[PDB]
């Protein structure tokens, strides 16, 4: 019992050191978005220059970025048609990034499809992506709407590469065998301590095991718990502790032997 309860607040401990930096991470792009809100000066370069400065001061970020409705900054995208970090709309729509090494501003693809961009703007909340890939580099999204005149105008948001997680997740060690991993809500691995292919790649919901199925529906759901599972080749049973990351609710998973625990 001290031992189940140790193990529960020692999944809630990380699962809240994961999420502080998260929180930091969109309040980024959540105090951006206010900035942009009130900016009347509607003068692209400087606004150019003031995500890369954000950039520059955040080596956690890989990208940051405004992505605008349009003739939504500054009523002038006729005049930025397939300019330097613009497309052939002439929306303001600068992705200010160092995904292929050195720091570009190119214009964002995909905004009028993607959620990145479209759920901000159908449901007016923060938003934060279920983990992918992009160009070789495993990150979320972390998307604010901007509301200027009661209305939405457009987005202000960072990419943030997630490869520390299993830097940091794979190392932890419990008991004699015990190991931790992070999920995303829809329970994609964010890191595993020896399936690397695993991450981003498999879910908890893709495991056949009525336990690990039940994990992962509590996990979407933001509920921390654990659950018991029996293997039947070696016979041995195994917990699997989940606590929620309030950021998102993704969740920490802390995977503990019984045999050991007890």
């Amino acid at each position: 019992k001290l031992a189940y309860e140790k193990s529960i607040e020692m999944a809630g401990n990380y699962a809240n050191q994961f999420d502080a930096q998260m929180e930091a991470n969109q309040a980024i792009a959540r105090t951006l978005a206010c900035t942009m809100a009130e900016y009347g000066s509607q003068d692209r370069e400087e606004a150019m220059s003031i995500i890369k400065r954000i950039l520059n001061e955040n080596p956690q970020l890989i990208g940051v970025y405004l992505g605008y409705e349009p003739d939504a900054f500054d009523g002038r995208d006729k005049n930025y048609i397939n300019a330097p970090g613009h497309d052939s709309t002439g929306r303001f729509v600068p992705y200010c990034n160092k995904i292929n090494g050195p720091v570009i501003i190119e214009p964002l693809v995909h905004y009028d499809s993607s959620d990145y961009y479209q759920l901000p703007k159908t449901t007016g909340k923060d938003t934060l992506t279920e983990p992918y890939f992009y160009e070789g580099i495993f990150m979320v999204s972390y998307d604010s709407p901007i509301f200027k005149n009661g209305e939405f105008a457009g987005i202000a948001g960072v990419d943030v590469p997630l490869e520390y997680v299993d830097d940091v997740a794979s190392s932890i060690r419990t008991f004699d065998t015990g190991y931790a991993f992070m999920v995303s809500n829809t329970g994609i691995f964010l890191s595993h301590p020896t399936q690397k292919n695993w991450i981003g790649e498999k879910s908890l919901s893709d495991f056949d095991v009525e336990e690990i199925k039940n994990a992962a529906s509590d996990i979407r759901e933001g509920i921390g718990g654990h659950v018991e599972i029996k293997d039947p080749i070696t016979g041995k049973t195994v917990i699997m502790f989940y606590e929620p990351v309030k950021t998102g609710d993704f969740s920490f998973v802390l995977v503990v032997p019984k045999e050991e625990m007890l």
